[PDB]
């Protein structure tokens, strides 16, 4: 639950996630999908 262009992205690091998306431990950009 957050504004992201890519709502489903895997992450290398947090800064690789676009918008409000943060990198989670599972390796996904969680915040956008959440």
């Amino acid at each position: 639950g957050g504004v992201c262009p890519k709502i489903l992205q895997r992450c290398r690091r947090d800064s690789d996630c676009p918008g409000a998306c943060i990198c989670r431990g599972n390796g996904y950009c969680g915040s956008g999908s959440d």
